[PDB]
């Protein structure tokens, strides 16, 4: 099945350092990697290097693994390379601002996870590919896409040359494999209501004991989450271009449903162009508050994220009230 990466490619990032008038910039949880596709790659080789030092990886290994993984995003509107590595930023931010409640081995662990976390998206929904009548879907009957994308990973770490876990020990890889595995799943989104609901309670019973293992394996969930739709995060104008991102990808979901014969739901038909910005204001409002507030109340850092989303969501409000 797989897909690597050449010599040109990786060798080409090494060479790679960041500008300077960027570095303070990518520290916000806001930062908009939008301009600079270019940077993409050395970017998440940059954070690597800050949040685990500049020796948690073999150079030549880390580059090879990076590419090769941007070389399985396929060329989707939404579902691609940029989506992977937006999400990872964020978690880049988030794990920077908590700088102590995290191991070196989820630290490592989380980032690669998000960089892997929608690995060979085709641009379909789990629902779709079960609905009728994949493939995929009959060897992953739960959290399909989210299955997939884990097998890719692990797939990928197992190339020649790209294994970048390699110098751990045998039961502390059979570790930060398994955060990674968790990690991934718990973005799919019908996974998160669950998750959250849970925290909520533990929260607010002061009993989340973040020495207990599946209870640190539900927050990290949560972050996944959280930096899965940071789109939401982002200035107004970022967030607006993000949408007709997403919507690109629903509608032709949306339209192949139509070309069957079919109704597509109101997110996925495009003859629906203009419900748009109260669906947002659903989602906004039913998804993304909880979502970032349940992350802030457990880890306070974080409410720069919470922040943002309600700057955005009454920025829909203008939108549908007919004054933006
Ligand atoms: C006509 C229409 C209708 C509903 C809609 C909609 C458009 N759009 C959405 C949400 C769309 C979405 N899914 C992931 C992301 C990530 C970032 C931004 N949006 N977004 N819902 C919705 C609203 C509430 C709950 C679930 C979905
Ligand atoms: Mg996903
Ligand atoms: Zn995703």
């Amino acid at each position: 099945h797989m897909s690597i990466c050449t010599s040109e490619e990786w060798q080409g990032l090494m060479q790679f350092t960041l500008p300077v008038r960027l570095c303070k910039e990518i520290e916000l949880f806001h930062f908009d990697i939008g301009p600079f596709e270019n940077m993409w790659p050395g970017i998440f080789v940059y954070m690597v290097h800050r949040s685990c030092g500049t020796s948690c990886f073999e150079l030549e290994k880390l580059c090879r693994f990076i590419m090769s993984v941007k070389k399985n995003y396929r060329r989707v509107p939404y579902h691609n390379w940029k989506h992977a590595v937006t999400v990872a930023h964020c978690m880049y931010a988030i794990l920077q601002n908590n700088h102590t409640l995290f191991t070196d081995l989820e630290r490592k662990g989380l980032l690669i996870a998000c960089l892997c976390h929608d690995l060979d998206h085709r641009g379909f929904s789990n629902s779709y590919l079960q609905k009728f009548d994949h493939p995929l879907a009959a060897l992953y009957s739960t959290s399909t896409m989210e299955q997939h994308h884990f097998s890719q990973t692990v797939s990928i770490l197992q190339l020649e040359g790209h294994n970048i876990f390699s110098t751990l020990s045998s039961s502390e890889y059979e570790q930060v494999l398994e955060i990674i595995r968790k990690a991934i799943i718990a973005t799919d989104l019908a996974l998160y209501f669950g998750n959250r609901k849970q925290l909520e309670e533990m929260y607010q019973t002061g009993s989340l004991n973040l020495n207990n293992q599946s209870h640190r394996d539900r927050v990290i969930g949560l972050m996944m989450t959280a930096c899965d739709l940071c789109s939401v995060t982002k200035l107004w104008p970022v967030t607006k271009l993000t949408a007709n991102d997403i919507y690109a990808e629903f509608w032709a979901e949306g339209d192949e449903m139509k070309k069957l014969g079919i109704q597509p739901i109101p997110m996925m038909d495009r003859d629906k162009k203009d419900e748009v910005p109260q669906g947002q204001l659903g989602f906004y409002n039913a998804v993304a508050i909880p979502c970032y507030t349940t992350l802030t109340q457990i880890l306070p850092p974080t409410e720069p994220l919470l922040k943002a989303c309600r700057d955005n969501l009454s920025q829909w409000e203008k939108v549908i009230r007919g004054e933006e």
